[PDB]
């Protein structure tokens, strides 16, 4: 089973997408965990060509304390030698000299195209090499097949077969940090913010940034503006002014063009806005800042997961299986053949060269086209000539969570678009019982994207204690549908209404839960809205804490995370920060396990690594509290290291939503409203709505590869109501990666890796 | 004493310098604290002109929860009406309609010039107004004098009479956050980062940014580059490359010009670098980003202090005293007449218009010229043809503090420039005893500016125990001077070596202490190096913690800060965050005070403010611990508010240095090395150095007005060695401002405000 006796090469090429270091670290430590030799190829294809000193065998400590570092410690370089066979043969030679039959390439679209051409010529190159006399025929029959696992590391997301690439989330973090400097200010005068992003070829970053910030206008090469856009944009900005909105945001991609080939410069848009509107217009160009900064939490987790799966795919790959790209579609890890993805990239590039230009946006992926449609719908209120008798109320229930406001904003706009009479209720079910219902308009949710917490009130109270008041207010306002954006109490409340349908006919209304909580403890989804924000805040605090012990001092930090009984937050935070241990309820531990971990910490602490970090979920154990672990680690580490403690309380809670949370809540609010409308039309009969079937009460759910509406009655089986968490949680497999990356010899035979799947056309 | 029966107008005009809201809050809350009526003039001189609805009386809750908001809630506008007498008379009318004889103007150079011209014509405007018949002669003899107290709110720092303006520090935070996105990444390939700042008129932001980032080249309008700079710059980048330095930083202000009037564009410098060097050159333009984000801690404290002092100066001002600008030169508050500052601004502007252009940089202020000289000296190693037999050792003692590395870098470069043989000892006095002395060069400290913690090791061990080893290693390495960068342990250790001079002849060496600690507990200075970073990290956590209760929920947070017995960090953090109380050791409190403050919080929480925040210094009280205050506040607030606890542990410690800390440590490290060289030349006699007088062992200050050198023996009198803090600390008067801004009726007769001072030519 283990890949002993075989060597794995890892290289980085192209622009240094942040999060590359996490992928390299995971690749290295998995490769030497399974017994394979890991060789770090410095400067990418450059050092592949020259080789020699540029190829060094890695140990466990060679990739230590890099997961928080942006860029790449291995280094990347543009080399033209790999384009030509003269240098590619030298690259094949240098790989044969080290016995590297397995190569992991972490790079952009050009990097993976070069890897594809390198596999396609690997046999011919070896033949010509033995023919020229630099390797004997023996020692060439071995290494006859080169195994390639590709990792898409780039801020462009230009590789068509892949939905999400390493560094995209962090590039978005940098962008929105810049934008939030503008939008979170008390807007004092009319000003126009023109942001130039480096999406020269791909406009994915420009699109997702515009969606996250609620940009007034977007210039992307995928959809150039129509003729006469000068007037159409300037009028849109004009009514934006008339509304009293004091800030306009223009997201211009570097590759902004018109319907012809003429590029649109940010300076042109600046002077255009200045001339017709007179707004104080200044162009912000990020430049290198997009690739800068630390990798986001998402980037660290996902890079670690894909690097691990890259290694495993590279060892279970026979001579016949093709070069693969380890990526995630949705939440599900998948392997796509390199050739098909490269072919799709070539087809889309030909399409963008005025061949199938109007139909190039669909080949970019359904995610891109869907994102662009959602952006345009939410940007400007188009006139909804359609009207419906349907009326829906939007609740926020449970604890506040970052991204509730993004979901509610999109739900309000989308419901107005369908002609629904949209209400909001403050204070969740407390206000729905108290009749604190207020009809809301399009502009009443203006600027709710970046606001953390809840603009509507939130309360944890369940509806069962005020069921009479709830049914009364439903009757009064004629609420035909009920959208509940909240945590486990949102799901439990909607469940109590479904169970109460038999007593009260008025509760037979379409209900939809958007799970929005820090803990990620709601059944029926893989990610709760705002879990990403909590994880990002948690790692930032943990990185700050871990950086406080200067290089000489040996110190361990016990950092207590929130999340209730759900250990998700602690474990992912440990992966992101390289925590030695993440104690959680779902993995019960006793004093024997603690002594093992503490001795493991001590032994590790005698080596060159000097800062340890163990995470504790707040409700992981009844007796072995944070103070207990502090005493244990400080006692056993006497004369080796000191121990310190830090309970991250509400530092993980109140932050503004990360860009992932904004876009994710945006999408789920749209998708929830679409399904609400579809179900309400399906259920409207006899002149009234009568929602009795279980399908009318669903959690929106992002599950594995796709969004999936799970009826709450069905989910009741798989819900641990005592602990307020699901019984079978998908993320327990991430514990295995966490423990592996901390040198724990854990037999991860239970980990399932994504299989080969053809591209979805 | 109180200014009852009189009204104070406050307006903001010009660019919305972040931290304006803090100044407005302090002006408002002081004006209604002293019984004066506070009128908020919206849109600045615009709403001054139109008046009416734009002039509103302020209450205490009008400035609630605004201190952390950037921009200005009052709003600023550019109005041309105030330029002409037609609108200025209307402005005087609207002020007379509300009886506002007192005006506080928070704005830039143009704002204060307009305020000066408005005072100068106030009598003439009132005469023409009564002549035209809009006000009777009675009601015009009163209000005959208009009192103006100016506050310089701008990112430009173009107002010549003033050294520091509101928003400069936070604009620098924005700039360096962008630069740190580039520099902290693992620099993988040769790239050039060209940052364009909006210093169109003043290049102070460009200069201080370059100093903090260690820019390779700087284009500032104060000192345009000489003819043929094209080649000289490109060669500088060339040898930078040859060193292996993989990143070049070019800070180009918007107002970058050559010796002629032709501006130098960032695009030109880009294309220049691309053509001759081929580096990946991308221009970053911040634009509106500089004015964005939250105000820094410094900005909130200084805005609060100056706004309070503006009100107080406005009440003690008779008809004869002129318009003043409340500012701080050094750490000392001062009031400068508005007319002289406007005159200096006009002189520098005329000088910059090719009149005395080479001599315009000096009239900008000695701080600018000194900063540029320090920048150029540290930027590029010039050949030190001078040499000296002197040798010095640089220590890092105590806890690690953000900015020690910046200090050590500057000390190394400045010592090498003066021909000294610079040693660095790792692990402080432990290394000095153990002989961990390593001679250091120019490039050994490359990129130490932005690195947090301590590159050199730190140890708290005092030198008395191993004094024989210390003198032995001083003799072996021939150490003639000792530069000790560190906290209270640094000062105490240098004091021990000075006291042991009588026993050991070798200890008669010139010594200098750079106070570098989180606690700001080192006697002889007002700001220890790295205290600003800790304050900024503390408020950021407090703002997050305050942001976490949302909507309806009424909750108080007890936040525990570090700092030992020194309460400085708690109190300033409480000012910056609007904390209700900051319990500190230096202000002993009993249960009677706690019941007063808890009932005060309860009454406040019944009002519309819902998030109280009190700070606890870690060692303020022996028995009333954070758990005690949690229990007290949660019990008494039962049925009114919930209580939660967060102990900010090492979240206040490990952060990278803020731009203030970098610049401060840079400057004083240079100044400490200058003072060391001067003292060593003054003490060299009989062919050897013999430093026996007390003046040869000093703590570099910045104590009230400028940098000072206090001998450690003299400071021993005013040092509480049991508590490791000075006996008389300047900042205890800031408690009065904190308590006043939290509605505590505290008789601040002990507070001293800066008096009138003429400009320093
Ligand atoms: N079709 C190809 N064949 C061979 N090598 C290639 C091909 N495309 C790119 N490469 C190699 O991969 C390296 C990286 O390519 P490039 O500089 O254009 O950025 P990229 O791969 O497209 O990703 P990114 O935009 O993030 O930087 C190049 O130096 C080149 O040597
Ligand atoms: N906020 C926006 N930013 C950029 N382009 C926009 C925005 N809104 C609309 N557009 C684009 O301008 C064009 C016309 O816009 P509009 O929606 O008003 O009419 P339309 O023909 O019906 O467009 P659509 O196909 O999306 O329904 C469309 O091609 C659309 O893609
Ligand atoms: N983080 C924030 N917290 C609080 N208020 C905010 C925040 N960001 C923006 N706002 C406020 O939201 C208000 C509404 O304008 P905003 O720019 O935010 O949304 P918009 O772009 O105009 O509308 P839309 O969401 O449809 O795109 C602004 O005046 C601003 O004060
Ligand atoms: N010489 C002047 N006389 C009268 N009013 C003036 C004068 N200069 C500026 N003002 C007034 O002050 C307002 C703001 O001034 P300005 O546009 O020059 O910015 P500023 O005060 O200098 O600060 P900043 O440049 O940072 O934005 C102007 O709208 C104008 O009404
Ligand atoms: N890092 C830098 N940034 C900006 N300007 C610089 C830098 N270094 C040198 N200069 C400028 O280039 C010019 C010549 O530089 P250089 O120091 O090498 O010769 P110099 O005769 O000693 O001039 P000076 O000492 O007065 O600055 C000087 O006017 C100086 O202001
Ligand atoms: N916060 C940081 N942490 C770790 N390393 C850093 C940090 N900042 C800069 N560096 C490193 O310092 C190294 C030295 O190059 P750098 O660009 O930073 O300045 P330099 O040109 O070499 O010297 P100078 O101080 O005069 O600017 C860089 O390679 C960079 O990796
Ligand atoms: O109920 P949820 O959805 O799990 O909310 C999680 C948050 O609530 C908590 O229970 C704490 O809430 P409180 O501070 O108000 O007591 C933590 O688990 C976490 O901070
Ligand atoms: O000794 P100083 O100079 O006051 O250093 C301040 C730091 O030392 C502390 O006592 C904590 O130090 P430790 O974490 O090593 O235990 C805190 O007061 C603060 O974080
Ligand atoms: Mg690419
Ligand atoms: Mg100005």
């Amino acid at each position: 089973a283990s890949g002993a006796g075989k060597a794995i090469g890892v290289l980085t090429s192209g622009g240094d997408a942040q999060g590359m270091n996490a992928a390299v670290r995971a690749v290295t430590r998995m490769g030497i965990y399974v017994g394979a030799k890991v060789f770090l190829i410095y400067e990418g294809y450059e050092g592949l060509v020259e080789g020699g000193e540029n190829i060094k065998q890695a140990n466990w400590l060679s990739v230590s304390n890099i997961i928080q570092l942006g860029g790449t410690i291995i280094g990347s370089a543009r080399c033209k030698a790999f384009t030509t066979r003269e240098g590619r043969r030298a690259a094949a030679y240098n790989l044969v000299q080290h016995g590297i039959t397995n190569l992991c390439v972490i790079g952009g679209d050009g990097s993976l195209t070069g890897a594809n051409i390198f596999r396609s010529e690997w046999g011919s190159l070896l033949e010509e090499l033995v023919a020229e006399g630099k390797i004997s025929e023996t020692t060439a029959r071995t290494y006859s097949h080169l195994n390639i696992a590709g990792l898409v590391g780039s801020i462009d997301n230009d590789f068509c077969g892949t939905d999400m690439t390493i560094g995209t989330d962090s590039a978005l973090h940098r962008i929105m940090e810049v934008i939030d400097a503008i939008t979170t200010t008390a807007q004092s005068h009319q000003r126009t913010f023109v942001l130039e992003v480096m999406g020269r070829h791909c406009g994915y970053l420009a699109l997702v940034s515009a969606l996250a910030s609620g940009a007034d206008w977007l210039f992307i090469p995928e959809a150039p503006p129509e003729d006469g856009w000068e007037n159409f944009m300037c009028e849109r900005l004009g009514e934006t002014r008339s509304r009293g909105s004091r800030l306009n945001i223009i997201i211009i991609a570097e590759g902004a063009i018109d319907r012809n080939g003429k590029p649109i410069s940010s300076s042109y848009v600046k002077d255009l806005v200045v001339q017709r509107l007179g707004f104080d217009t200044r162009v912000t160009v990020l430049g290198h800042v997009q690739r800068g900064g630390t990798p986001s939490a998402f980037d660290r987790i996902l890079s670690s997961k894909m690097g691990m799966e890259a290694v495993m795919a590279l060892l279970e790959a026979t001579p016949d299986t093709p070069a693969c790209v380890v990526t995630l579609s949705g939440n599900q890890s998948v392997r796509l053949p390199l050739m098909e993805c490269v072919q799709m990239t070539k087809e889309v590039q030909k399409a963008m060269d005025d061949k199938r230009f109007d139909e190039a946006t669909q080949l970019r992926g359904g995610s891109f086209e869907n994102n662009w449609n959602i952006y345009k719908l939410l940007a400007h209120q188009k006139p909804p000539k359609e009207k419906s008798n349907f009326s829906l109320a939007i609740l926020n229930v449970g604890a506040p969570a970052a991204g509730m406001n993004a979901a509610v904003r999109s739900a309000v706009r989308t419901g107005i678009s369908h002609g629904h009479t949209v209400y909001v209720v403050h204070d969740g079910f407390e206000g729905l019982a108290k009749g604190q219902v207020q009809e809301v308009g399009w502009h009443d949710v203006a600027g709710w994207l970046g606001r953390g917490g809840s603009m509507l009130g939130t309360k944890r109270t369940l509806p069962k204690g005020q069921l009479e008041s709830i049914v009364e207010n439903i009757r009064i306002y004629g609420i035909h549908a009920l959208l509940v954006v909240g945590g486990f109490e949102a799901y439990e409340g909607v469940l109590q209404l479904v169970e109460a349908r038999g007593r009260y006919e008025e509760l037979c209304i379409v209900m939809c839960v958007i799970p929005a909580t820090i803990s990620n403890n709601v059944p029926g989804t893989d990610f709760s809205l705002g879990s990403d924000t909590a994880v990002n805040a948690a790692m930032e605090s943990c990185d700050r804490i871990k950086q406080s012990a200067s290089g000489t001092k040996r110190r361990v930090f016990i950092v207590e995370t929130m999340g209730g009984y759900c250990g998700y937050l602690a474990t992912v935070t440990g992966i992101a920060v390289g925590a030695d241990a993440a104690y959680v309820f779902e993995d019960p531990f006793n004093i024997h396990d603690l002594k093992v971990n503490v001795e493991h910490m001590t032994e590790k602490m005698k080596t060159d690594i000097q800062r340890g970090l163990v995470l504790r979920n707040e409700k992981c154990h009844d007796y072995y509290t944070t103070e207990f672990l502090y005493n244990l680690y400080s006692s056993e580490g006497k004369g080796v290291f000191d121990c310190r403690t830090n309970v991250l309380g509400h530092l993980q809670q109140g932050g503004a939503p990360t860009p992932f949370d904004r876009n994710y809540g945006t999408k789920l609010g749209v998708k929830a409203m679409l399904w609400l409308s579809e179900k309400l039309r399906e259920v409207y009969r006899k002149g009234r709505v009568f929602a009795n079937a279980p399908d009318s009460a669903c959690v929106i759910g992002l599950k594995k590869k796709a969004v999936a509406f799970s009826p709450v009655t069905e989910l009741k089986k798989d819900t641990d109501f005592e602990h307020r968490m699901p019984r079978e949680q998908w993320w327990l497999s991430l514990r295995l990666m966490l423990k592996m990356l901390a040198q724990y010899r854990i037999s991860m035979a239970a980990y399932v890796s994504g299989e080969l799947e053809h591209v979805t056309r």
